[PDB]
């Protein structure tokens, strides 16, 4: 069917539109930090990625956990490719001067910054503060007991994008090649980032991600008939609460912990390219419609491969990022929730 599917999408809907004073607690928060780290010789051009009044929830289950992103402009930015690795780069080429070592853009120093000046002024303020192995989210904050706000960090260059992104964003028979070019005249962001640790940084682009899924037909006026949408952002919901329910499912055991909604994310990309059409994502197909994504995702794991939705060389399901164990492992989940009309969700 397709009646089952309904009835999660409105649950989660109606936990997120419910009245809170979350949202408030943490702009209240994140607007001190923001006005202490400007005055510091080097954080002074930092300011929110999205001044959206509506903050960045990436786990779709857990509305009492906020994602936000600072950003900083670097002007004249140099970039080096690290390791052929086509995502990590060191940074080259003002303000950021105080955290070179030799040429090269010290991540860690500019870290440790950003932390202790938090960190002074969390205490000025019911806020606490964790560091655990990151950078990237760069900090964890937590607020009462329910809330908690990972701030990351992020470089912003108003630069071409690097030339791993050149046959990457593969739009052109879905948006249109007119909206890919404007796309790729935005800037690009630049997070803290290891690849398995040296000074690296990890291209980022959530804000085109944001902007595709507002404007995301073939058709201008997709979605703008409220009464007959398309199952698009259904479909990448569904996906997403998948993997959160089989990820708190198995917390005790290991094998989901290297995946991420970064996976599901791309793999509905490539599905969207895939079925460019409008009529290809009618509401009244919900259920058909994320099959074809779970379907999708299943062929990924198998054949171990994923690419980047930026950056066609990079492969999300390489064995040195995630082995074959732990992908033969999400497999026989899904295809059992697949299989029992997806217990999870109920
Ligand atoms: C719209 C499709 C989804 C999407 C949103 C977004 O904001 N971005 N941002 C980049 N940047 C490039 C990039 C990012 C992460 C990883 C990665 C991730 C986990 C493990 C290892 C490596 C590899 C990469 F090549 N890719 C994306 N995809
Ligand atoms: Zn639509």
């Amino acid at each position: 069917g397709a009646s089952k599917l309904r009835a999660v999408l409105e649950k989660l809907k109606l936990s997120r539109d419910d009245i809170s004073t979350a949202a408030g607690m943490v702009k209240g928060v994140v607007d001190h930090l923001l006005l202490r780290l400007k005055c510091d010789s080097a954080f002074r051009g930092v300011g929110l990625l999205n001044t959206g009044s509506y903050y960045e929830h990436v786990k779709i289950s857990a509305p009492n956990e906020f994602d936000v992103m600072f950003k900083l402009e670097v002007p004249r930015i140099q970039l080096e490719e690290y390791s052929n690795t086509r995502a990590y780069y060191f940074v080259k080429f003002n303000p950021l001067s105080q955290f070179l070592e030799g040429e090269i853009l010290s991540a860690s120093k500019m870290l440790s910054k950003f932390r202790k000046i938090i960190k002074e002024e969390i205490n000025d303020i019911d806020v606490i503060m964790k560091r655990k192995r990151g950078g990237s989210p760069a900090v964890t904050l937590l607020i009462s007991e329910k809330i908690s706000v990972d701030i990351t960090l992020a470089l912003e260059s108003k630069s071409s994008w690097p030339a791993s992104t050149q046959e990457g964003l593969r739009i052109q028979n879905w948006l249109s090649a007119k909206v890919r070019k404007q796309l790729r005249l935005k800037p690009f962001y630049l997070v803290p980032k290891h690849a398995k640790q040296e000074e690296t940084w990890r291209l980022s682009f959530s804000h085109i991600e944001k902007e595709i899924l507002n404007n995301h037909g073939k058709s201008k006026t997709c979605c703008e008939n409220k009464e007959e949408k398309c199952c698009r952002k259904d479909c990448l919901k569904l996906m997403k609460y998948l993997l959160e329910q089989l990820k708190e499912r198995f917390k005790d055991k290991k094998h989901l912990d290297k995946f991420s909604s970064y996976h599901v994310k791309t793999a509905f990309f490539h599905v969207c390219t895939q079925n460019p059409q409008d009529s290809q994502w009618d509401r009244k197909d919900l259920g058909l419609c994320f099959d074809n994504c779970v379907t999708y995702f299943l062929q990924c794991l198998r054949t171990e491969k994923l690419e980047n939705y930026f950056i066609p060389e990079f492969n999300l399901f390489s064995s040195n990022l995630i082995d074959k164990r732990s992908k033969e492992f999400l497999t026989k989940q899904i295809e059992y929730e697949r299989n029992n009309e997806f217990p999870v969700f109920d």
